[PDB]
């Protein structure tokens, strides 16, 4: 994993512009965390089945992330301050990460695959991976879903776990790593 940003990189300002566009459903160009928060607990998670604690977990690690991002409750956030709260979380979590210390963007990946998994293995499948991609949107096609698949590195059984995540995530998200290209097929750039 890279530990360097590229805060100036078009590219990783776009990427997140993309993902606000995806959030701002509504298109007036504000996010608000209870939208966030929302689409977490009353969409995804009621969609997925997910019981009262893993519903509850998931949601706090949704708002902690996001809240370090600078949104809250009844704040309407917009663009230019969003990407600006991109850099607090990402020094923030690439600093946790490269310490051995549980990041914000971790806890969000243990609290999703927690719903899928059965066994205690911290990973999920191909499937379970269509499954929460189709429902969140962020990953709207199987032929997506399984490009990340075949992008990562999976383990003994064929399946991602939070740890491989969390990995192409730092630098998906926060370092514009270019091993992490390609992490949601064609659909993020
Ligand atoms: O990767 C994660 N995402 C990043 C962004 C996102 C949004 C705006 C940006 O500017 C940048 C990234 N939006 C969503 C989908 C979602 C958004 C809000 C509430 C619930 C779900 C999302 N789902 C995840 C969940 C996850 C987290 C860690 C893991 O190890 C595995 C799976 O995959
Ligand atoms: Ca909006």
């Amino acid at each position: 994993v890279k530990l360097k940003t590229n805060f100036e990189d078009p590219k990783w300002v776009n990427r997140h512009k993309f993902m606000f566009n995806f959030l701002d459903i509504n298109g007036n160009g504000k996010i608000t965390l209870d939208e966030i928060v929302s689409k977490a607990s009353d969409d995804i998670c009621a969609k997925l089945g997910a019981t009262p604690a893993q519903t509850q977990r998931h949601q706090e690690a949704v708002e902690a992330f996001f809240k370090k991002i600078g949104l809250d409750y009844g704040k309407e956030v917009e663009f230019p301050a969003f990407v600006n709260g991109w850099k607090e979380l990402a020094k923030h979590d690439l600093k946790l990460w490269s310490q051995n210390k549980k990041s914000l963007i971790r806890n969000w990946g243990e609290a999703v695959f927690d719903i899928f998994d059965k066994d205690g293995s911290g990973s999920i499948s191909l499937d379970e991976w269509k499954t929460y991609g189709g429902i969140s949107g962020i990953c709207p096609s199987d032929e997506d879903a399984e490009k990340t698949f075949k992008h990562c590195d999976l383990d003994n059984s064929g399946k991602l776990d939070v740890d491989e995540m969390t990995r192409q995530h730092l630098g998906f998200w926060y370092t514009l790593d270019p091993n992490a290209d390609g992490l949601y097929g064609n659909f993020v750039p």
